């Protein structure tokens, strides 16, 4: 499948692809205003991400920090972010469908929008202030929103034990962004696509 990440920010990001215990193409890297990143993703991938990273310096052999999303230090990412970071997350080619859904289970950082540029299926969005609205517990000196599991680390809020039900945290993402993941047990958003479709991720999109 073809992914086209879109950086429509007026600040540079850079932009993350992996399934977890590998890079998905190159794996990471800059994007500067209005540049466009294509990647091409292997079939059958299932459990892919890509986020934006902000701040960040990173030395001439790829090493270095940033302050949402690093991926242990590295400019092209072999595993994933640490959070606050809006996900964008897909599973390609199971059963003849593809699964895709934007989450806030990891926080929030960058707005973003995940739409098919395939026949077939719609695409979802969430694009509110949720950096400016973020209540002050949940917030990140380094930048972006977090979710209440990475704060507080209780079973409620990280959904350990299987159960656990919506929290004033949970709702203050929903209420922003409905179309996105606010919690482990949400009632899914999830976007079934046509097996083999193929995608543009948009970062700040509306701005």
């Amino acid at each position: 499948a073809t992914f086209e990440i879109v950086n429509r920010c007026s600040y540079t990001v850079w932009a993350a692809a992996s399934k977890g215990d590998a890079a998905l193409d190159a794996g990471g890297r800059q994007l500067n205003s209005g540049e466009s990143w294509t990647i091409n993703v292997e079939p059958g991938t299932n459990g892919g991400k890509i986020w934006a990273r902000t701040d960040c310096y990173f030395d001439d052999s790829g090493s270095g920090i940033c302050k949402t999303g690093d991926c242990g230090g590295l400019l092209r990412c072999k595993r994933f972010g640490r959070p606050p970071t809006t996900l964008a997350e897909f599973s390609l080619n199971q059963y003849g469908k593809d699964y895709i859904d934007i989450s806030n289970i990891k926080g929030f950082n960058v707005p973003m929008n995940f739409s098919p540029t395939t026949r077939g299926c719609r695409g979802v969005r969430c694009a509110a202030d949720i950096v400016g609205q973020c209540p002050a517990k949940l917030k990140a000196p380094g930048g972006g929103c977090n979710d209440a599991c990475t704060v507080f680390q209780t079973s409620e809020y990280c959904c350990t034990t299987g159960k656990c039900g919506p929290t004033e945290y949970s709702r203050f993402f929903k209420r922003l962004c409905p179309d996105a993941f606010s919690y482990v047990l949400d009632k899914p958003t999830t976007v079934t696509c046509p097996g083999s479709s193929n995608y543009r991720v948009t970062f700040c999109p509306t701005a």
